[PDB]
């Protein structure tokens, strides 16, 4: 609704497409554009927020079941098509569960990778929140 | 000239990733990001090229086929690795065969999409570039 983004997708005798378009498509303007791939393993992925940056994620093939609290109520999404992005705002905990084998995880960021930019505990993250409410 | 691009990759238990940042590791800004899925049949693609925009392309999953044209020099590249890109600059011929199934090709364009920066005729493509060597 606010946060799930369907895209407008393409098909033909060929196959199907899909295209982004910064500040037409989505709210932001890319910066980065990063991807993760050959994944294994049953250790998660995210588990952290971020204090400026807005992310977009997209699974462009198989699947990856993600959470998302922007402290307030917690969603769970399942991402299985390379259609729907999902948006992820500055402020908000994510969380990468389930990859397929064969998933595919694309994300496409407003701003360059920066350690700083960072909230990866949980409570610092909540606590980071309450103070914000506060303002 | 080569036009190939080797992303550094990240790698640990989780899989991998790698991080493409507009005007950092890609000579371009980026404005749009549209890739390819669901292929199926035996047409190929591309065939043109773009007198303004800038572009690189990825092969996220399976592999496919790149023929890129320069003006001066033809070269076939197989994607299959997403690490790659390959970089296909203005008033460059493309095309992408071969396709496998689960291909995911993915393309990062300094550009919006217009119509009208594309040239759909190779000698016409030839000719533009002659024009270009003057
Ligand atoms: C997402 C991202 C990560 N990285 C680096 C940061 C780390 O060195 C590594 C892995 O990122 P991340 O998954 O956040 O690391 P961690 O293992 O601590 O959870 O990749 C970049 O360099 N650029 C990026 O855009
Ligand atoms: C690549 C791209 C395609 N499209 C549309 C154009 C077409 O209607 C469709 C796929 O077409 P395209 O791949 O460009 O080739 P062709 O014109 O020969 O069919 O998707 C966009 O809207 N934006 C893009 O960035």
């Amino acid at each position: 609704e606010n946060k799930v983004i369907n895209f407008k997708k393409i098909i033909d005798s060929r196959g199907s497409l899909v295209a982004i378009e910064e500040n037409k498509n989505i709210p932001f303007s890319i910066k980065r554009v990063y991807y993760i791939f050959d994944t294994k393993g049953e250790e998660p992925r995210g588990f952290n927020a971020n204090k400026k940056l807005e992310q977009v994620l997209v699974c462009l093939n198989g699947s990856c079941r993600v959470i998302l609290d922007d402290g307030n109520i917690i969603q769970e999404i399942t991402l299985d098509s390379p259609a729907v992005g999902l948006y992820v705002g500055p402020a908000v905990w994510h969380e990468m569960h389930d990859f397929s084998s064969d998933c595919v995880m694309m994300v496409l960021a407003s701003d360059y990778y920066d350690e700083t930019d960072y909230i990866r505990q949980y409570d610092n993250f909540k606590k980071y929140i309450a103070k914000i409410n506060l303002e």
